[PDB]
This record gives C-alpha cells, sequence and structure tokens, in this order.
C-alpha cells in the first residue's frame, strides 16, 4: 500500500488510468483532425489549429489524471493509444459532427467515473472531477453544437464557399 | 434557532466545533516540531521553518471553521488543545512519520465530515470541505510521503549528512 | 497524385508516417518515466520533469513530421501509439539507460531514413533530417550518456544519496 | 583561372548563369501578374500585391546567385530575360495554376542543379541550394497549392464573390 494512499478505491485507481487513455485517445483523433485540415487538397489553416489546440488540451487532461493518480497513491499503468476511427474527415461538418461525439464519449466516461467515485464514497475524486474536467465538457460541447449549427446554416457539405467563410470567421485567426 | 439558520443540522454544527479542535490540535504539534529542530542540538533551521509554517496554516484552518460557523448560524464552542503526543521528536524522519500520520488523521476527520454532512443533505458544508480543506489535505499528505521517501534515500536515521542535505535542498531556504 | 507533389518517393513518404510514430512512441516512453519519478515512493521531481519536457519535445518532433508529409504532398497515415516497454523504471540510472537506448533507437531511423532519401534523390528530405533531428540527436545522446557517467560516479543505483544529490545538480530545478 | 575558384567545375558555373536567368524569367513573370490584376477591368489589388512581392523576391533569389557565382570564382554571364507565356492571366484561379507550374520549374531547375552538383562533389554548392532555395521552394509550392483549393471551393472561376473573397481574405491585405 503507498504510504499516502487513504479512501482510494482500487476501482477508482484502475477506472483513472482508463480515463487517462481515453484522453490520450481524444487527442490522437484531434491530431489526425488536424493534419487533414493542413493538406494542400483541404487547406483550412484556422480549422486545421482549432483542432491542433484541441489536441494539446486533451493531452494535458492525460498528464492531469497521472499527476492525481500520484497524488492519491495510485500506479498509473498505461495501455497502447489506439489510432483515430477514421485516416479522412470529409470536410469541416463531418469533422465537428466527429468531434461532437467524441467530446459526449469523453463527458460519458467522466460521469461515468463521478457515479463510481460517489458509489465509493470519495469526494477528492469527485471534486477533482467536478472542478477540473465537467464544465470544460459542457463548455466545449456547446462550442462545437454552435459551430456545427453554423456549418449546417452555411450549407455544408456542398457549399464550399460557406465552409471557406466559417474558416475565416467562426474559428480564430491563427 | 439563529435568524441565519438554514438546512444545518445541529450535529454537524457540533462536528464542526470538534474539527475546529483538531486544527489547532495539528497547529500545536508543529509548533511543537519548530521548538524542537531550534534546539541548539538539533539544529536545522530550514526544517524547524517548514513546521513553523505548517503550525500557521493549521490555525489558519480553525479559524477559518469557526468563521464558517458563525455565517451558518451555529456557536463556536472550544475545548482544550491538547498538548502534543511527544515532547521531542527523535529527528527529521521520525517527525515527518509523525506529520503523514497527523495529516491522514486530520484527513479522516474531514472525511467523516463530509460523509456527515452528506447524510443530512448539506451541500453547503460539502462544498466548503471540498472547496477549502479535501485538495489541501491530499497535496500536502503527498507532500510528506515525498519527503519520507528522500529521508529513507538520504540513509535516516542512521546517516547524518543525508538529514543535513535534506534540510539544505528539500525544504525551503529560511 | 497531390498538385504540390515533386520529387516524393511513395517509400519516403511511408517512412516518414513510420518515424512520426516513432516519435510519439518515444514521447509516451518519457510520459511514462515522468509519472514514474513523481510518484510518492520515487519522489525525484527535477528527474521527473526532465523526462516530462523530453516527451513534450518528442510530440512537437512528430508533429512536425506531421507538417512535412503535408508540405511535399504526402498523406499522414496514423497507427496505434504502442505502451512502453516497461510500467516501472527501477530508479535514474536505469532510466537513464533506456532513455540513451531510446535516443539511440531514434537516431538509427533518422540514419536508415536520411540512407532511403539518399537512395531516392530527395535534397529536401535529406536536409530536413540534418538541419531538424540529426545534430538535436546527437546533442541529447552525448547529454544523457554524460548523466550515465555521473550516476555510475554517484554510486548508482545502491547510493541513495547520490541519487538525491544528481536529481538536486545534473538536472534543472523545477 | 580565378584566384579564388577551388572545386567548383565549369559545368555547375554554366548551370548557375542559366539558374540565374530563370529566376529573372520567374520575376518577370511575377511582374506581369502584378500589372494584370492591378487593370481597372480586374481590379484585385491584394492578388496583385502577392504577385508584385513575388517578384521582387525571385528577383533578390537571381542576384543572390550573381554573388554566388562571384564568391566561388565563376563569371555572371547574362542573357535576355524572355517576356512571360502569357499577356493576360484570366482570373485568379488561372494565374494562380500558372504560378504553381512556375514555381514546380524553378524547383526541378534547382534539384537539377543539385544533381550536378553532387555529381562534380560540390558539398558548398549543395549546401547552397538546400539552406538558401530548396525549401523556400517546397513552402511557396504549399501555398499556392492550398490557395488553388481554396480557389475551388470559392466557386473559381464562375463565382465572382468567391473571387472578390480570396482576395479579402487569403492574400495579405495591401
Ligand atoms: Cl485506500
Ligand atoms: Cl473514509
Ligand atoms: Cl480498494
Ligand atoms: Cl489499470
Ligand atoms: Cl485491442
Ligand atoms: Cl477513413
Ligand atoms: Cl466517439
Ligand atoms: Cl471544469
Ligand atoms: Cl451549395
Ligand atoms: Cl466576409
Ligand atoms: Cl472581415
Ligand atoms: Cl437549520
Ligand atoms: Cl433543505
Ligand atoms: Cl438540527
Ligand atoms: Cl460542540
Ligand atoms: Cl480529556
Ligand atoms: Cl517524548
Ligand atoms: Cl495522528
Ligand atoms: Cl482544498
Ligand atoms: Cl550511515
Ligand atoms: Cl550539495
Ligand atoms: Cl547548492
Ligand atoms: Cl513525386
Ligand atoms: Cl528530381
Ligand atoms: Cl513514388
Ligand atoms: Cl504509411
Ligand atoms: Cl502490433
Ligand atoms: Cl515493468
Ligand atoms: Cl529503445
Ligand atoms: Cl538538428
Ligand atoms: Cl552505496
Ligand atoms: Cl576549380
Ligand atoms: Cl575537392
Ligand atoms: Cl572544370
Ligand atoms: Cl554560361
Ligand atoms: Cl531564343
Ligand atoms: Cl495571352
Ligand atoms: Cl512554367
Ligand atoms: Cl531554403
Ligand atoms: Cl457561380
Ligand atoms: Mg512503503
Ligand atoms: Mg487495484
Ligand atoms: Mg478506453
Ligand atoms: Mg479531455
Ligand atoms: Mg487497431
Ligand atoms: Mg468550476
Ligand atoms: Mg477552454
Ligand atoms: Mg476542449
Ligand atoms: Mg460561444
Ligand atoms: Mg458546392
Ligand atoms: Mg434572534
Ligand atoms: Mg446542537
Ligand atoms: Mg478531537
Ligand atoms: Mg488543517
Ligand atoms: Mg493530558
Ligand atoms: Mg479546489
Ligand atoms: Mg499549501
Ligand atoms: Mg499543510
Ligand atoms: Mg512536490
Ligand atoms: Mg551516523
Ligand atoms: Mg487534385
Ligand atoms: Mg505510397
Ligand atoms: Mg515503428
Ligand atoms: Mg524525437
Ligand atoms: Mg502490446
Ligand atoms: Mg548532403
Ligand atoms: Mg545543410
Ligand atoms: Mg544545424
Ligand atoms: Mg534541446
Ligand atoms: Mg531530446
Ligand atoms: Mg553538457
Ligand atoms: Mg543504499
Ligand atoms: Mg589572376
Ligand atoms: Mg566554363
Ligand atoms: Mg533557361
Ligand atoms: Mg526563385
Ligand atoms: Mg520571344
Ligand atoms: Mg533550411
Ligand atoms: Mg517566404
Ligand atoms: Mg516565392
Ligand atoms: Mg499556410
Ligand atoms: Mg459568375
Amino acid at each position: 500500500v503507498s504510504q499516502v494512499r487513504q479512501n482510494y478505491h482500487s476501482d477508482c485507481e484502475a477506472a483513472v488510468n482508463r480515463m487517462l487513455n481515453l484522453e490520450l485517445y481524444a487527442s490522437y483523433t484531434y491530431s489526425s483532425m488536424y493534419a487533414f485540415f493542413d493538406r494542400d487538397d483541404v487547406a483550412l489553416h484556422n480549422v486545421a489549429e482549432f483542432f491542433k489546440e484541441n489536441s494539446h488540451e486533451e493531452r494535458e487532461h492525460a498528464e492531469k489524471f497521472m499527476k492525481y493518480q500520484n497524488k492519491r497513491g495510485g500506479r498509473v499503468v498505461l495501455q497502447d493509444i489506439k489510432k483515430p476511427e477514421r485516416d479522412e474527415w470529409g470536410n469541416t461538418l463531418e469533422a465537428m459532427q466527429a468531434a461532437l461525439q467524441l467530446e459526449k464519449t469523453v463527458n460519458q466516461a467522466l460521469l461515468d467515473l463521478h457515479k463510481l467515485a460517489t458509489d465509493k464514497v470519495d469526494p477528492h475524486l469527485c471534486d477533482f472531477l467536478e472542478s477540473e474536467y465537467l464544465e470544460e465538457q459542457v463548455k466545449d460541447i456547446k462550442r462545437i453544437g454552435d459551430f456545427i449549427t453554423n456549418l449546417k446554416r452555411l450549407g455544408l457539405p456542398e457549399n464550399g464557399m460557406g465552409e471557406y467563410l466559417f474558416d475565416k470567421h467562426s474559428v480564430k485567426e491563427s
């Protein structure tokens, strides 16, 4: 038993390792979307940079779980980071639809981890999830939903001028 | 009944007074460790100052419970602050082992108070403990565990040079 | 064929994707070493931070290959990022020995990619490797070799005081 | 023989003069595109300025070959600068397609000069091309490819609003 460990269930320790892996998986998916929008035959550089920044934030989310695991006296166990589900992402609308689903998958895993922490009476882990993960997920889901609504209004997938304008006006200039 | 009181169970009020006392007890134990490491025949001044600062922080933790009690309309009831369990603390390793156990005793009391607040459906008290006490405890337990690991690596209790080096490099220069 | 593609052999495109994967693998190994040295029962925080920074630099190396692939008109193809070879890294000497071998594995792959680029008469890819990767590898191998020499001089693995001193004096304060 | 000449083959000297001429030809073509987009019946001033700046950069590329020739002890020999292939450039898409082909013609000549320098065992000339010309060509080809992809998305040649928007958002405001 780690000398620091107190009120930290083995099941929560394992679930934190699985959550860590899912954050790395989400990072890698966003890396793939960055590389796709940087292609010469796609060439939507502000969209590409949005996904690159998301990739970096998800890696930071994973590192924060590593630090958390060690603070509680659990032991980080790593698994392979699976490659993303697609090699090419169609267009900005298809990519944003995939991002929305990814963010809701990550959110569901965080909510499931909160349920487990509640069941094991771990208020520190509950607070960590509520204070560091759950609100950022709601905000990032809302942002992507707003983007999808605007891509549909702009006539995606058919309206190339609409796609061009989204990249200029909806995502930060990079 | 206090005019401000709302959703504040008598049992939680009493448990806050007991928690207040335990914070003052923890403060006093750290005061004792400060005075020990300041002795001419101990003379580890950065270690002494680490414990002095901890003593001040635990007193602040107690004062925050006094303020909390009054905000909720409970009534502060003080009891004697018991003297520490030891008059002398051996060496840096023995003192840090005692500090780890003290921090885990305080943490267990905070977790038990959270259980009571949960049972009495007091989300304000739950939030107060999660936001003001529980993460600071996990961080301070991790810090002391890290110190104990390093004191063991440095050959305590036998290796006086190791003890000297810990005071120079592991705790803040004071 | 990509409209930008010129003098870019399919074999080099594929080898760049494999090199990208190896950089991500190296990043992940360094992440594992960071988490290990951050454990409460290891607690060498400057060593941990050295490996964390290396993890970030290797991820940047991977991203630079993604950008390169797209500049040449190749297509990024991602594969799983395999978990590191170990779950625990022993001590600073064992970890640095593993880091030296990892850096020489990455260097050999870069040298093999340079051989392929030379065979396919691709001076742009040769210059990219020489200007962005090969000297950084020689410098980072030299740094790790110097560290191993010093860890041996400090009596690793047995001399815990030597290990403590390496973390204070050989790696940057973090 | 020039007193400075060392390891500089007559064939490389002649090929540097031909490359100089091609840079001046590329400059002149971009000058023509500037003047076309500045016409009152074309009037895409940011596109015009993009091509004007490219014209200046290609002239600088030529001057750098003149300086190189003299540094090695070769003798600059100038030939006529041929007028561009067209007197009018259609629209932004046709001009960018012509620019892509021009940049790939210049790139092929630079790669052919690198082959010759390699055959004549001239590492100074190889380094000069790799360090001063080949990466700038890959970057400028990628930029023009990205532009063509966006002009197609914006509905060129038929979509005049798309052409107008490209000039406002894709090229620098001038
Ligand atoms: Cl536990
Ligand atoms: Cl408990
Ligand atoms: Cl358990
Ligand atoms: Cl696990
Ligand atoms: Cl699997
Ligand atoms: Cl796919
Ligand atoms: Cl998903
Ligand atoms: Cl949050
Ligand atoms: Cl449409
Ligand atoms: Cl607009
Ligand atoms: Cl605007
Ligand atoms: Cl009440
Ligand atoms: Cl109520
Ligand atoms: Cl009551
Ligand atoms: Cl009481
Ligand atoms: Cl008593
Ligand atoms: Cl005693
Ligand atoms: Cl205790
Ligand atoms: Cl806290
Ligand atoms: Cl000893
Ligand atoms: Cl020292
Ligand atoms: Cl020092
Ligand atoms: Cl090719
Ligand atoms: Cl070629
Ligand atoms: Cl090929
Ligand atoms: Cl591949
Ligand atoms: Cl495999
Ligand atoms: Cl292992
Ligand atoms: Cl290896
Ligand atoms: Cl380098
Ligand atoms: Cl020893
Ligand atoms: Cl010569
Ligand atoms: Cl020679
Ligand atoms: Cl000659
Ligand atoms: Cl000539
Ligand atoms: Cl002629
Ligand atoms: Cl014409
Ligand atoms: Cl041409
Ligand atoms: Cl260059
Ligand atoms: Cl149209
Ligand atoms: Mg132990
Ligand atoms: Mg377990
Ligand atoms: Mg999973
Ligand atoms: Mg995340
Ligand atoms: Mg698979
Ligand atoms: Mg919050
Ligand atoms: Mg954010
Ligand atoms: Mg996000
Ligand atoms: Mg918004
Ligand atoms: Mg369309
Ligand atoms: Mg009253
Ligand atoms: Mg009462
Ligand atoms: Mg008590
Ligand atoms: Mg306290
Ligand atoms: Mg007594
Ligand atoms: Mg907090
Ligand atoms: Mg603190
Ligand atoms: Mg404390
Ligand atoms: Mg620390
Ligand atoms: Mg001794
Ligand atoms: Mg095409
Ligand atoms: Mg191929
Ligand atoms: Mg591989
Ligand atoms: Mg690398
Ligand atoms: Mg495996
Ligand atoms: Mg070379
Ligand atoms: Mg070079
Ligand atoms: Mg260099
Ligand atoms: Mg460096
Ligand atoms: Mg490195
Ligand atoms: Mg050095
Ligand atoms: Mg030993
Ligand atoms: Mg002479
Ligand atoms: Mg001659
Ligand atoms: Mg010519
Ligand atoms: Mg040129
Ligand atoms: Mg003629
Ligand atoms: Mg360069
Ligand atoms: Mg430039
Ligand atoms: Mg150019
Ligand atoms: Mg660009
Ligand atoms: Mg029209």
